């Protein structure tokens, strides 16, 4: 009953069950949409396997297979729908920077943001809008390479604390990361991803502080419309805060592209020893 065209299209993405061992005995992540487990891929390859709840839309998900970039979470393959992802040793970026045992420098933190910018520049060039860019939704591998994650079949609410439900609709949205226009229309664009990226930069430069702590969530609109923005973090260089303010331009079309952001951030990064 499957579209035969869809069938032969996904072959380059399908992983044979004889080639994947899933270690269900070790839960590494619980999500709203499924659990992540350790896995072995056949040489032997260590991976994370996400097991979704409750078919054609799953196999169509292989738009994800066609995304390949050093700073974007790759899809190893698919095989209960099994999402086979590369193992990310150092977990989500927000938890990593909040970890007191780790000691990233200012240059390192700016480096993490430059990596996210490159990943988004890639995603944007494929006309992919993320809609939930945040430090909690980026991951770090064993070489401390940052991967924009939490998209496609990997999409989930990995920290429910930061999603609030709207009235007219039912949507639980990451309001503290959303652009003004998205708060008002609930539509998302690459330029609204740029707003979120500005917030992510602030997260990095505060080592994972929650944005707008006092503010009670969906009235963030009123807060911003008072003429407000997140404050400059103590160790944030002045030009990087100017970049943040640009990311939060009132007019979406006046915000920088991710291409411009990679360019500007690479220059700032380069001034550090
Ligand atoms: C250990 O390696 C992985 C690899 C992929 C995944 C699934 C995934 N894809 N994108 C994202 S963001 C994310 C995440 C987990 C988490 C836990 C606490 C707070 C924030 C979090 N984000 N997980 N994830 C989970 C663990």
């Amino acid at each position: 009953a499957l579209n035969p065209e869809l069938v032969q299209a996904v072959q380059h993405v399908v992983i044979g069950p004889s080639s994947l061992i899933v270690h269900f005995n070790e839960v590494i992540g619980r999500g709203h949409f499924g659990c992540v487990y350790h896995g072995t891929l056949l040489k032997k390859i260590h991976c994370a396997v996400k097991s979704l709840n409750r078919s054609q839309f799953l196999t169509e998900g292989i738009i994800m297979k066609d995304f390949s970039h050093p700073n974007v979470l790759s899809l190893l393959g698919i095989c209960s729908p099994l999402v086979v992802l590369p193992y990310m040793k150092h977990g989500d970026l927000r938890n990593f920077i909040r970890n007191e045992t780790h000691n990233p420098t200012v240059k390192d933190l700016i480096g993490f943001g430059l990596q996210v910018a490159k990943g988004m520049k890639y995603l944007a060039s494929k006309k992919f809008v993320h809609r939930d860019l945040a430090a909690r939704n980026c991951m770090l591998d064993e070489k401390f390479t940052v991967k924009v994650a939490d998209f496609g079949l990997a999409r989930d609410m990995y920290d429910k604390e930061y999603y609030s439900v709207h009235n007219k609709t039912g949507a639980k949205l990451p309001v503290k990361w959303m652009a003004l226009e998205s708060l008002q229309t609930q539509k998302f664009t690459t330029k609204s991803d740029v707003w979120s990226f500005g917030v992510l930069l602030w997260e990095l430069m505060t080592r994972g502080a929650p944005p707008y702590p006092d503010v009670n969530t969906f009235d963030i609109t009123v807060y911003l419309l008072q003429g407000r923005r997140l404050l400059q973090p103590e160790y944030c260089p002045d030009p990087l805060y100017e970049v943040m303010l640009k990311c939060w331009h009132p007019k979406a079309e006046m915000r920088p592209s991710f291409s411009e952001l990679v360019s500007r951030i690479s220059a700032i990064f380069s001034t550090f020893i």
